[PDB]
């Protein structure tokens, strides 16, 4: 039993992970078969940053302008192509490490893995989610740039987001690995701002399901609830809707646990209103929103990847 | 910015994992050179756990009573012992995976990455504190037995734990890895407990200096406080005691935000008799005490392992 915010092994995207640098830009290049990936940024100089048009930039570099470091080994430039907010930059070695992988774009809601790098060595690795705005809080420094998240599914790693850019509220905003950044996010220097964010109400259900199978139950209730009443509370309090697709998503979890998903619905809505009273929850004093149904189900039953 | 849960890299780690079986017990082992290190309990049976003689039962096992799988790939066992409470199973290939690492023993209070595994398989990386009562909270699930907890450095990882055993609150005891229990605990089945527990006061300080790095400053006050007479305070709420040794070790932190050591524990002073009224602190509802102030100068600055 426990519970973690847990992330996955980060083995396999460790040996992808390279140094980029460009002019005096140094930053981090995920490497797979004979290409590298990084933020289309990397290009740019302080003064570039303010308004600046990528296909001219690019048009004026050369090969040999970008200097790849893979450990203590430099790797040759051949070939550079821009993918939207994304380089590409062909390589004369196929890393010898690329796992089995795939380029996925995620949901708002879902989580990741996240292996924050600098120069091309990794630093740490945590979980993320995708929040309604398309933001992520995560946990960035300057030169974490072109840092990847990821899920591994048996022994394929589906990359879904790579590190562009720190928001003024201390947030993180990226793209995929297509480079098409998540939410209305720009790699040039502007006032954006992240935008307001709800709860994931879904994943806060997996949590207290979560919470159930680990031994808390002061939050339960006899209490029931429907769709729509709880809809109501939800908005009421920033929450997004629970949709029945939802509700299905959590069948498993109301099935090992014989709360019914309205009534813990209905749970939630009294922790809505009334708070937690000086109690906690899985080590939290806060409804948590970052873990998935999936998630729950992962470290509530056990699942490995090899 | 941002401040994260973060795990190190697992990468090194996940190379050395493997599974051990006898009899019928299968559990994850540690492949070092051509040693694998695993829990002394796989040998028991159900009823040999409930009074062990370990010695006994050693004796009456045969190399080849223990399969070891390292993937899909058979090692041959040549030789046994015991270690204390760990199996040191010779075998005839050394890991060529092997990390430059170190056995090491850690205090409470001190933090680790803990590698998830199962069947030898790697599930998740997470972060744990060791407990003032030498227990951890972790996540593990049946079959977890043998997963190692690790710090890296530089290129060096220090293995600092191996986990045994879940106690009844579902908290986790363990070996260091030259299989000595940490705390007051067994590797049988007796009625063990945890035992009382305490906050580690200067983790929660490192993360309240964290919080100002990352602009929560809102528990921030003019007021002071004497040493002697926040550890009057820290007793009162069972937090244990604040020393120089603690104030000297949050130097670097005080001196980078501004704030006085002794000014931050009047903060937590007046956190620990008010409470929060409402506010969060690094998305955090409690006091969290599970960073260290080395990982928050980590994480608030930026270092990284090759
Ligand atoms: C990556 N190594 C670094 N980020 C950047 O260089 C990105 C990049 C260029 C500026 N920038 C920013 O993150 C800035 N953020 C902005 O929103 C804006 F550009 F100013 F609009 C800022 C002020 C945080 C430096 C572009 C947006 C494309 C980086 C990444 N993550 C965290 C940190 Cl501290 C630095
Ligand atoms: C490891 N794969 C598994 N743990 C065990 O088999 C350990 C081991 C033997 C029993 N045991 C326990 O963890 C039990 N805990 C006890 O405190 C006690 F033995 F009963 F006293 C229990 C009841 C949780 C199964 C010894 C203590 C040496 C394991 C590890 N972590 C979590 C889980 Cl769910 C299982």
């Amino acid at each position: 039993s426990g519970f973690r915010k847990m992330a996955f092994p980060s083995g396999k995207v460790e040996g992808c992970m390279v140094q980029v640098t460009c002019g005096t830009t140094t930053l981090n290049g995920l490497w797979l078969d004979d290409v590298v990936y990084c933020p289309r940024h990397v290009i740019c100089t302080s003064e570039d940053m303010l308004n600046p048009n990528y296909e001219d930039l690019l048009i004026r570099k050369s090969n040999h302008n970008f200097l790849v470091q893979a450990g203590n080994v430099q790797l040759r430039v051949i070939g550079h192509s821009m993918q939207n907010c994304v380089l590409k930059l062909k390589v004369d070695t196929a890393n010898p490490k690329t796992p089995k992988y795939k380029f996925v774009r995620i949901q708002p809601g879902q989580t990741f893995s996240v292996l924050a790098c600098y120069n091309g060595s990794p630093s740490g690795v945590y979980q993320c989610a995708m929040r309604p705005n398309f933001t992520i809080k995560g946990s960035f420094l300057n030169g974490s740039c072109g840092s990847v998240g990821f899920n591994i599914d048996y022994d394929c790693v589906s990359f879904c987001y790579m590190h562009h850019m720190e928001l003024p509220t201390g947030v993180h905003a990226g793209t995929d690995l297509e480079g098409n950044f998540y939410g209305p996010f720009v790699d040039r220097q502007t006032a954006q701002a992240a935008g307001t964010d709800t709860t994931i109400t879904v994943n806060v259900l997996a949590w207290l399901y979560a919470a159930v199978i680990n031994g808390d139950r002061w939050f339960l209730n006899r209490f029931t609830t429907t769709l729509n009443d709880f809809n109501l509370v939800a908005m009421k309090y920033n929450y997004e809707p629970l949709t029945q697709d939802h509700v299905d998503i959590l069948g498993p979890l109301s099935a090992q646990t014989g709360i019914a998903v309205l009534d813990m619905c209905a749970s939630l809505k009294e922790l809505l209103q009334n708070g937690m009273n000086g109690r906690t929850i899985l080590g939290s004093a806060l409804l948590e929103d970052e873990f998935t149904p999936f998630d729950v189900v992962r470290q509530c039953s056990g699942v490995t990847f090899q």
